[PDB]
Parts: structure tokens; C-alpha cells; sequence
């Protein structure tokens, strides 16, 4: 099936263990010291002048492949508005993604807004909100305050009749402040060659159901993503 929202809207939403972080940084990679056993990634995702994703992840190793199944429920759209409408270019902009500890949760959270380009000129703004908690009881890393700096380019397949995306990304750690008294984790190690990927998406947007399927590999070492997306639907 064709999907029912834009394609970039979902980038988000379809691995942040497969950040770089700088050796400086290491450790703050709370994402992969969660590993194996993985966390729970929420997030509300708020069109300005439209409607809201709501999703809620498991990203975990499931053998040698990290997953990542998302359920995401949209609300309040306007059928005629820039994500139903399919108002939005084909392409999507940098981001710093910036990190704070919720210690109470063991966690972390995320906040940072995406702007996506609409096809008149206007911008379509998606304001996140994130929060990670890990599922393991084991020790994980929390972070001082930094953030993630992203590229990502988008394009098609020639061969593939399917409705997809190709995609590939870059992902770096910045923005630290050293102070006083300063493999930073087992679960670092998961990382440091290539590793398969797999994505889920089950997604109901105002009622129009769609899934989506990923596969590829993330190379964390360079902080690279390398997936192809297919609405399966």
C-alpha cells in the first residue's frame, strides 16, 4: 500500500545506538549501554498547525540484529493538511538532537524540532518530545547534557514497484562540557563492526492503518546508517 503519510515524516520514528560518539564522549552513549537487552523509546511528535504521532518503541538485539518495532498512533489530522495531503518535499534537514538525564527513570530524554520542507516554500514544523528508558536492571550510562548532530539523504530504488525509501545517515555526538574529577560499557562493544538492522513500523495515522519494514546495517564506528524501507500495507 501507498502510505498514508509523507515518508520523511516517519524518519524519526523508523536506532540512536547507532550514533559516533567521540572517545571523549563515550561515556554518555547511554544507547548502547542498554544493550543487549535494549530500551523503550516514547516519543510525541507535534505538527504545528496539524495533528500529533504518539510512538512507543522496542529496540533491543535479537540475535546478532538490533530491532527496532515501533507502535505509532496519529491523532487529530487535517485530511487536507500537509502530512495527509502529502504537501512535502522529498528530503530532510539537520538536526541537533539535544540529551538531557532523567535519572529518576534511569533514562533519558530528548527534545529537538524537525522542519520539513513543504512543496510551496512554507515549512511544516514536527516539535519532539523523547524519553528513553532502559529494560535491563543492569548499569547504564547517563549522560551529561550533549547533543546528537544528524545528516541524512533520501532516494528510491529503480527497481522497487513498492512504495519505500531509501535512506542513509550520519550521526555524531557533540556539545559536552568537561569539568572536574572526569569501552566505557559492555554494551559499547555490541558495536563495534557492522550490524544488521531490522525495523517494524505499525502505524495508524487518523484511522489509515500502514506498516513498514526496514532492513540494512548501522556502523556505529562512523556513526552511518545504511536501511531500505517498504510499506508492507
Amino acid at each position: 500500500g501507498k502510505l498514508p503519510v509523507p515518508w520523511p515524516t516517519l524518519v524519526t520514528t523508523l536506532v540512536q545506538c547507532f550514533s559516533r560518539y567521540p572517545d571523549h564522549m563515550k561515556r554518555h552513549d547511554f544507547f548502547k549501554s542498554a544493550m543487549p537487552e535494549g530500551y523503550v523509546q516514547e516519543r510525541t511528535i507535534s505538527f504545528k498547525d496539524d495533528g500529533k504521532y504518539k510512538t512507543r518503541a522496542v529496540v533491543k538485539f535479537e540475535g546478532d540484529t538490533l530491532v527496532n518495532r515501533i507502535e505509532l498512533k496519529g491523532t487529530d489530522f487535517k485530511e487536507d493538511g500537509n502530512i495527509l495531503g502529502h504537501k512535502l518535499e522529498y528530503n530532510f534537514n539537520s538536526d541537533n538532537v539535544y540529551i538531557t538525564a532523567d535519572k529518576q527513570k534511569n533514562g533519558i530524554k530528548a527534545n529537538f524540532t524537525v522542519r520539513h520542507n513543504v512543496e510551496d516554500g512554507s515549512v511544516q514544523l514536527a516539535d519532539h518530545y523523547q524519553q528513553n528508558t532502559p529494560i535491563g536492571d543492569g548499569p547504564v550510562l547517563l549522560p551529561d547534557n550533549h547533543y546528537l548532530s544528524t545528516q541524512t539523504v533520501l532516494s528510491k530504488d529503480p527497481n522497487e514497484k513498492r512504495d519505500h525509501m531509501v535512506l542513509l545517515e550520519f550521526v555524531t555526538a557533540a556539545g559536552i562540557t568537561h569539568g572536574m574529577d572526569e569501552s566505557a560499557s559492555q554494551g559499547e562493544e555490541l558495536f563495534t563492526g557492522v550490524v544488521p538492522i531490522l525495523v517494524e513500523l505499525d502505524g495508524d495515522v487518523n484511522g489509515h492503518k500502514f506498516s513498514v519494514r526496514g532492513e540494512g546495517e548501522g556502523d556505529a564506528t562512523i556513526g552511518k546508517l545504511t536501511l531500505k524501507f517498504i510499506s508492507t500495507t
